[PDB]
């Protein structure tokens, strides 16, 4: 594992982080907001 057991991590990691950010945050929020009252 070593360094590719650290790799795994740190994108495994992103995947809800790094899915949070790059403007996929916006896209739930703003998606559900609406859906949720649009």
């Amino acid at each position: 594992a070593t360094p590719v057991c650290a790799v795994a991590a740190t994108a495994a990691a992103a995947s809800a982080a790094c899915g949070w950010v790059g403007g996929g945050i916006f896209t739930g929020v703003t998606v559900v907001v609406x859906l949720k009252h649009c």
